[PDB]
This record gives structure tokens, sequence and C-alpha cells, in this order.
């Protein structure tokens, strides 16, 4: 049955179980993930509202003086690039990503979106032909198989994980582990077939629209935001479209249990439909670089294309 | 069929046999470049274009005695594990090289048959194809798209006209979109027939997706030999970026007004849908870290064009 949210924990709206998993507002943690940093500030005027605890550790300012400036004191050659890439009324998953030398934490990745209006500020530290070489496998794959068994190693070789999986949905939203590219002494998951209660309904929905959400560190504590709530409106910040939005603890718990320390999956839509996710393991935490996070970016949108080139062929 | 080349004694080019030319066999390259043709099992060096010994930095005959183990150690294990026998022509494998004489030059290697292709091109040592990208998702419809990646282009590119062409169900075309710089005539709009592009080149241009001309007053450099040691025969280099411009065409865009043109091929449910054309008013060599964002802007539009076609039906 599919029944709408509750409040946040921070609303006063109760704690989750598995029996009302799908009313989670999984949407609005009203906290980040501490490997980063965010501010969220006004789409015309640069207002800077909120920020979330750590964002001095990171930018080397303080609260105080972060909060009472706009986003044209502060950033003063991105401030007009991010007004042009993001107008008014454009998508929410429209993004704006630039460089800065920062000289507190060296450079860093800024990315942008707007919610309403309500531009949303990440910030990341950041750090030869191998994509290329990539896209011309995928693409020479004689079929669905081999396409499948490419994209895992290359994005093992790529990143670096213990167990990249591609996993694909069925009619009935059942998942299977279709191909992997695993780390020698691990047990293999391909082949198993997974409950339609696994990766619940408000979930995919998002994952249709954002196509690459993921976890650092399933030990780590949620940073909040400062304050929790958006003073425009007084409710919720729409945190969705956001990557360094903190994974929920009904997750956490889980990937704990599996013996798994980081987690990161590219959404591949087909027909405006989500049909897998490349999911990616590792059983220590491991932060990918934006830049790197860039390239498996582009090998979902590929792999999205190739996935029904393939299809089209089975027939 | 296609008629004999002009090396091989075959006829000469008119607006009346405009779709029987083997363009795919010119037996010659562009001067902005090197090619080596190399034995898939031995490696050794078959055929060479007149032109390498400046690139390579070699004597000229040297190079036809000696193999690819030993001229590239390093990636001669990779081009065999990456190009295996049986592999489609269109599976390219790329790599940086840091020759003694050249600097940093950039090898593309791809196979046909036995023979393997060897293309040397000078090359250079951000996230502006990341927030394009997102540009072309988030465009609202095909129009929209259509705007999005040529004004794209131009910006990534520095070309002085970049349209989109799109096909009509008979061949025929017109141009969507059109990024230009300022005091250029307007080819937004306009149609043009389907003698343009003739049968041979829209089923190639299907299998192989990025070509250009860096300058369209230079002349060939012919492969030597030219024919291929192996089948005696001419040598397939209808999947290489420096195959030389049938030479109607080069005469084409004389009268139009352009040195330097580049095109990426839009491809939607297996047949050809449109081209993304580039122009430019004088000779530019666009080197190959830049041209690789150009096919990769190709699948983007490709799966681009299929989510917003649908909305329109
Ligand atoms: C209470 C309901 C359930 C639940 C909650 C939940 N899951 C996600 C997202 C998931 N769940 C995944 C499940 C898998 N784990 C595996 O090992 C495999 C197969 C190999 C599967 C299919 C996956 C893959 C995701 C996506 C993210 C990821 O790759 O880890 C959420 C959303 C999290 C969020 O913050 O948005 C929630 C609330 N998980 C259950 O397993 C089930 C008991
Ligand atoms: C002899 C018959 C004809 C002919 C031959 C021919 N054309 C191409 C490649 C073409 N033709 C194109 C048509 C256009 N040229 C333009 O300037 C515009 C305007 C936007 C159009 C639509 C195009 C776009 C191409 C691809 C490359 C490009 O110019 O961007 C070939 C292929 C040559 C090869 O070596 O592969 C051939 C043989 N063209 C005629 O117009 C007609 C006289």
């Amino acid at each position: 049955d599919p029944l709408p949210f509750f409040p946040p924990l921070y609303l006063g709206g109760p704690e989750i179980t598995t029996e009302n998993c799908e009313r989670e507002p999984i949407h609005i943690p009203g906290s980040i993930q501490p490997h980063g940093a965010l501010l969220t500030a006004d789409g015309h005027s640069g207002e800077v509202l909120q920020m979330s605890l750590n964002a001095a550790t990171f930018l080397g300012q303080e609260p105080t003086v972060l909060r009472g400036q706009t986003l044209a004191a502060l950033l003063p050659e991105q401030w007009p690039a991010l007004q042009a890439a993001l107008p008014p009324g454009c998508p929410d998953a429209l993004q704006y990503r630039a460089t800065l030398d920062w000289p507190a934490a060296g450079h860093l990745s800024l990315t942008v979106h707007r919610v309403g209006e309500l531009l949303i500020l990440e910030f990341e530290p950041t750090e030869p032909h191998a994509l290329r070489n990539a896209m011309f496998a995928l693409e020479s794959a004689p079929n669905l198989r081999a396409l499948a068994e490419v994209a895992t190693q290359t994005v093992r070789e790529l990143t670096g994980f213990d167990r990249v999986m591609l996993y694909k949905f069925a009619p009935d939203a059942t998942g299977e582990v279709i191909a992997e590219a695993r780390r020698e002494g691990l047990h293999a998951f391909l082949g198993h077939r997974f409950p339609a209660s696994d990766i619940p309904a408000q979930a995919r929905a998002l994952y249709t629209r954002h196509l690459l959400r993921l976890t650092a560190d399933t030990r780590a504590a949620a940073v909040p935001l400062d304050p929790v709530l958006n003073p425009q409106t007084n409710a919720p910040t729409p945190l969705g479209g956001a990557v360094l939005r903190a994974t929920s603890p009904m997750h956490m718990q889980y990937l704990r249990n599996m013996g798994v320390g980081s987690s990161l999956s590219v959404s591949v839509v087909v027909g405006g439909q989500l049909w897998g996710l490349i999911a990616c393991h590792h059983q220590t935490p491991y932060v990918l670089p934006p830049d790197l996070r860039t390239t498996l970016e582009y090998l979902g949108r590929l792999l999205s294309l190739q996935v029904q080139v393939k299809e089209a062929l089975e027939h």
C-alpha cells in the first residue's frame, strides 16, 4: 500500500521501523554527510541562509561572518556564472559545477543547483584516456551480457571498489544482480534475486530524477543543517537533490550488517524508468573525488544508451 | 558497387556518378598527423605515410623493417589485448606517447582484419562537459535541446558556426539549430537535398561517428606503398580520422568559405538521425583531447534525442 510521508524526526515525526519504510521522508534529512560542506542561499539576493555545522572546518570562515554576507562577496567570480547557468524556474536536476582555489582547504569543488528560490551549494575537496577506451569497449560489446560484464569491470578498474555490481530491475520491482566484478575472496552475489521491498517506492522515484547517490562512511554521524528548517518557508530544506544529503539510519544499519563501509550507485534510466543501478561496495570507508565521480556520471548515460541498443537487437 | 580509385586507374568523379566513389580508400592522409599500418601478429610496419619522418622523428625507410614491439615497447602489449582478432573496426584504443623529438604524441589505434592502423597526432599536456551534460538533460523540448547542444559545442570548441542537421525520412535535411560568430550568413531554417550526402557516406557515418577536415586547401599525403602488402589491395582507411577527404567535398567547402570542417553523427535506433556540423573560416586543427569531448556529446545527444522525441510523440 502506498502511503504518504511522516514529518521528519526533527518535526515531531515518529521513529522508523520495517513496518513503515515507505513513509520515511528520506528527501529531507536536514543534515549532510561530514566529508563536505553545504550552504543554502537565496535565489535572487544571494543571502546565505542555512549551513551545515561543519562548514567552518571546510571554508576556513566562521558562520557569523559567512551567514552575514552574500554570494557576491563570498564568490565574486562564480556568482554571475551561477545566475547564468541556473536561471529562475529551471529544473532542480540541473547542476552548475566549478573549481575554486580556497586558501584554507586548497582546491574546492563547487556544485550548485536551485530548488525553487533556494541555491543549494556544495563544497568538496578535489584533487589518461581510460573513459574513452571504456566508451568504445561498451559500444562494441556483442550483446547485453558482454555489455554488463565490461561496464562492471571498467567501473571497478576506474574506481577501485571491492564489489562492483550491475543490478537490474524486473517488472514487479524485484531485482537481480546480472553481472559483477569482485575482490578475490569475496563470495559472489551473481544471480541472486532480491524482493520488491528492498529499494522502496519513494526511493526509486527520487532515483529516476537524480542519477548518483553515495555513502562515504556507514559509521559516520550526520552533520545537521543550521538552522534545520529553511527561513524562507519555515519548512524542511529539500535536500533530495544534494549528494551530501545524509543517508538514512535504516540504510546505514543494513550496510554495517554486511561489513560494508562505503557505497555508490549510478542509476540507469531507460524509457524514463529505472532500469538498473551500477552499485558499488567497499569494506572500508572510501571517499571518491568529485572529478572522478564525473567519469561515473558519464558512464551511467553511456550505459543507459547501450542498454537500449542492445535490447533492440535481442528482439 | 564502387568504382576503382584514382590510383588504380579509376574514372574521375563528376556530379553524375556521385554515389560510386570509393571514399573509404583514398590511399592518403591529412598532413597534420602521421599514419602507420601494421600486421596483427608480427607487428611489422607494412605501410606508412610519407610525412611520418616529420612526426615520428625517424628516417624514412628504416621504419618499414621495424616491429611495433621495437617501436612502442610499453603500448604494444596493450594493443593486442585491447584489439583482439575478430573485434569490429569501430573499436578504437587510444594512449598518449612521450616521444623524444615531437614531444607528446597522441596514438589512436583500431583493427581491420589482420592489419592494424596507427594514427599519430600532436597533443597537449574541465567542468564544461559536466555542465553541458546537465544543460542537455534539463532542456524542456527538442528545439530547446537543439539550441543548447550547438551553443555548448561552440563555447567548448571556439568554432565560427555550430549547426545541428536533422534528417527527414527520405534523406532530405534541415538545420534546426545554429550558434555562430557575428557577421556570417544564417543557414538556420534552410533545407538541402539528399544528393549532398550520398548512399555510401550515410551508411559509413552510422558505423563511424567523427570525421573532420582541418585544412580545406591542403594536399593529401599518400601512403607508401599505396596498396596493402598482405592483400595487394586497397588499405581500408574508412575508420581513421587522419583519412583524406574526397576532392569533391573540399572543392565544395572552398566555394562555401570554410577553412576547417568537423562533424559528429547523432544515431537514434540504429539509424542516422542527424549530424552536429562545425564550420571555421580559417584552418583549425582541433586537438585530440578536445575532440574527445565532442564524440562524448554525440552519445549524450543521441540519448537525449530519444527521450525528447518520445515527449513529442
Ligand atoms: C525498510 C526497507 C528496506 C530498506 C530501506 C532503504 N533502502 C534504500 C536504498 C537501497 N537499498 C538497496 C538494497 C540492496 N542491498 C544489497 O546488498 C542489494 C543487492 C546486492 C540490494 C538491492 C540498495 C542497493 C539501495 C540504494 C543505495 C545503495 O546502493 O546502497 C533506502 C534509501 C536510502 C536513502 O537515504 O535515500 C532506504 C530507506 N533497505 C532494505 O534493504 C529494506 C529492509
Ligand atoms: C558529389 C555529390 C555531392 C557531395 C558529395 C559528398 N559529400 C560528403 C559529405 C557531406 N556533405 C554534407 C552536406 C552539406 N554540406 C554543407 O556545407 C551543409 C550545410 C550545413 C550540408 C548539409 C555534409 C554535412 C557532409 C559531411 C561533412 C561536412 O561537410 O560537415 C561526402 C563524403 C566525403 C568523405 O570523404 O567521406 C561526399 C562524397 N556533396 C554534395 O553537396 C553533392 C554535390
